[PDB]
């Protein structure tokens, strides 16, 4: 391990970060979490968390990676050897996230392959998967039995084929399994070979999604009924703020969308030069991420308002209110533009491009963090390609559980418990507490001043010292005191063993800190206080 290879230029670092932390979490997860919580009231805790913990923790991870010049699992050895379980917890969280983050891309691939016909299959109600209820959206207001929309019927009876419950796995769907295999093969081939920053390819891969988003926003804003959707999206409801669910959802959506507590930002920052101003760039990238999410919300809620006006029902009873809101709302939008197939193909290509870069960055970060533990064995003595192939195969086999007829429930369980929620709060709280109260805020500020050239303000120091731990602990305690079980589409109730499995998924990463603390204490010689003093001393964080 001579030295980590630095970036060729700052543009490479900026492009890598932008492609890694802007993606499906901005256009797929934000809208449905906002819709589930009623909209409007979701934006107050969202912005509170964004300006209290979101940017400061992201900058802290980047600056720690740059300072220590080490990955996301070994940097904590040079800051606080006792609290070295944070890296292991992050690697567990990223391993669990990589398994279920790709089923969305499998669904997108299915939709893209299905959009190559003369007429879109989700536009009408005369097919083998339709039910006697299916009625055209144009005729819903004209007449009147619980009618169903062709888009929802398609999504629920052709792509998913939903089962009565999680205890009814049904049979494996081979068409979705083939799409999952295809996307996993593409991901594996784009990592073993190592996709380079081709000037033309990236120039297009990083500009097409924003153009498509602008086109969708312009189309949505001119539909009849967009004003009601915008008012539903913007105006808040103070009564909803008395529940911990909205607070925890909005708080952890920021953590999910900024890719923190994952070990990926530390790895990305480890390739920076020592004398590099990585503060302004981080602020601008956070601005870009938040703006992208906020802009996409306008378009999706305008489409929802138009659909609600057309069908003649409320805006809260038009879509899934779960991980299918985008797949219900955006195809309905593209069915109204001229040449619907062209725009459908373009939209799904944009979705795939947004997802694939994030998946690439996360898997690369996980691999490079797990390799640094044994840099001798897994570099020459054993093949790195074989290790990558084994990881991909195991992840695909594990993700096969969400492809069966009853896999939506497993996907929802994974989304709620793994790589989101209490585990993210736990990791963020421990990172901030360690840095602020064991290493030293001013001690880190000296290194930041040495690296970037100027001393920052007290905002980051205060956020690390007080604001973030208080928010995390308060949200955790508020959620625990008033407990409400998880549901799917506000109607399905999970069995007890499913909740136990979800809590085990959450605890698999949360249990890594005390175990590592105990093992480190047991591996040291001498009196207890001497051992504690020896393991709280930073082992020369390279300055
Ligand atoms: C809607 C949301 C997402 C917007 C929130 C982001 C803001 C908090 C950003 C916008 C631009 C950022 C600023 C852009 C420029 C600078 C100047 C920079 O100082 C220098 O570049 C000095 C250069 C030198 O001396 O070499 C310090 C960071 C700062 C204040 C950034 C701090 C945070 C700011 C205000
Ligand atoms: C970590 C890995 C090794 C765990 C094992 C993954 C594989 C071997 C497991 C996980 C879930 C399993 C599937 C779950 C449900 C069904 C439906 C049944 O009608 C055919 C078998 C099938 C398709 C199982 C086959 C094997 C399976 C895919
Ligand atoms: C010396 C340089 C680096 C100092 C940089 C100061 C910047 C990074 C800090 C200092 C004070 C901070 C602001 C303090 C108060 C608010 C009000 C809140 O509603 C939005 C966030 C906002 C606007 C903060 C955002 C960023 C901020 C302007
Ligand atoms: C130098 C020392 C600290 C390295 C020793 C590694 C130990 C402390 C770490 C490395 C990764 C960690 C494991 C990662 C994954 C799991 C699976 C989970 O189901 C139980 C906890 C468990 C088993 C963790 C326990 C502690 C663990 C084994
Ligand atoms: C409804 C939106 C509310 C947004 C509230 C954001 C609160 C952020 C507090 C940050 C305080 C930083 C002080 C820095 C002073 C130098
Ligand atoms: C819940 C399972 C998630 C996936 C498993 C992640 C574990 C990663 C490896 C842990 C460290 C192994 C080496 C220990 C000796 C240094
Ligand atoms: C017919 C009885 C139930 C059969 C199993 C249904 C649930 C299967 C998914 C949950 C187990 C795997 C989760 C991931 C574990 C790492
Ligand atoms: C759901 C987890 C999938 C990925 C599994 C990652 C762990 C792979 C095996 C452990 C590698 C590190 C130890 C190697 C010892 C020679
Ligand atoms: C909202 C219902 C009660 C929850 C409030 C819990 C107290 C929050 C502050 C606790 C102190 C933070 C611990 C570490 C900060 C230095
Ligand atoms: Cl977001
Ligand atoms: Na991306």
């Amino acid at each position: 391990p001579p030295q980590r290879e630095k970036w060729s230029s700052k543009i490479d670092f900026v492009l890598s970060v932008a492609g890694g932390f802007v993606g499906l979490g901005n256009v797929w997860r934000f809208p449905y979490l906002c819709y589930k919580n009623g909209g409007g009231a979701f934006l107050i805790p969202y912005f509170i968390f964004l300006f209290g913990s979101g940017l400061p923790v992201f900058f802290l991870e980047i600056i720690i990676g740059q300072y220590t010049s080490e990955g996301g699992i070994t940097c904590w050895e040079k800051i606080c050897p006792l609290f070295s379980g944070i890296g292991y917890a992050s690697v567990v969280i990223v391993s669990l996230l990589n398994v279920y983050y790709i089923v969305i891309l499998a669904w997108a691939t299915y939709y893209l392959f299905q959009s190559f016909q003369k007429e879109l299959p989700w536009a009408h109600c005369n097919h083998s998967w339709n039910t006697p209820h299916c009625m055209e959206d144009t005729m819903r207001k004209n007449k009147s039995t619980n009618f169903t929309s062709p888009v929802i019927e398609f999504w629920e009876r052709n792509v998913l084929s939903l089962s009565p419950g999680i205890d009814h796995p049904g049979s494996l769907k081979w068409d979705l399994a083939l799409c999952l295999l295809l996307v996993w093969l593409v991901c594996f081939f784009c990592i073993w070979k190592g996709v380079r920053s081709t000037g033309k390819v990236v120039y297009f891969t990083a500009t097409f999604p924003f153009a498509m988003l602008l086109v969708l926003l312009v189309r949505g804003l001119t539909l009849p009924g967009a004003g009601a959707g915008i008012k539903f999206y913007l105006y808040p409801d103070i009564t909803r703020l008395e529940d911990p669910q909205v607070w925890i959802d909005a708080g952890t959506q920021i953590f999910f969308s900024y890719a923190i507590c994952l070990g990926a930002m530390t790895s990305l920052g480890s390739y920076n030069k020592y004398k590099y101003n990585s503060y302004r760039d981080c602020m601008l990238l956070g601005c870009l991420n938040s703006g992208t999410s906020f802009v996409s919300g306008f378009a999706i809620f305008s489409i929802l308002g138009f659909m609600a006006q057309e069908q003649g029902v409320d805006i809260a009873d038009v879509a899934e209110s779960g991980p299918g809101l985008a797949f219900i709302a955006y195809p309905k939008a593209v069915t109204m533009m001229p040449l619907p197939t062209f725009w459908s193909i373009l939209f799904f290509i944009m979705l795939l491009l947004l997802g694939l870069d994030s998946q690439f960055v996360e898997v690369e970060g996980q691999i490079t963090s797990l390799v640094d533990l044994y840099p001798s064995f897994l570099r020459k003595g054993y093949r790195r390609e074989i290790f990558i192939a084994f990881v991909c195969s195991i992840s695909y086999l594990l993700g096969l559980t969400m492809v069966t007829e009853g896999g939506m429930y497993v996907f929802q369980l994974f989304d709620y418990y793994a790589a989101s929620g209490v585990c993210l709060l736990w990791v963020a709280f421990f990172e901030c507490f360690v840095i602020a109260w064991i290493y030293g805020g001013d001690n880190l500020y000296d290194g930041i001043e040495d690296m970037i050239g100027y001393r920052p303000g007290p905002w980051m120091k205060y956020s690390w010292a007080v604001i973030t731990p208080v928010l995390c602990v308060g949200c955790f305690i508020f959620s625990l005191v008033k407990y409400v079980p998880l549901t799917y589409n506000k109607t399905y109730v999970y069995p007890n063993w499913a909740i136990g499995l979800g809590w085990s998924l959450a605890l698999s990463s949360m249990l890594c800190v005390p175990l590592v603390i105990v093992i480190r204490l047991c591996q040291t010689e001498g009196p207890f206080l001497v051992r504690v003093k020896y393991l709280l001393t930073p082992r020369e964080p390279n300055r």
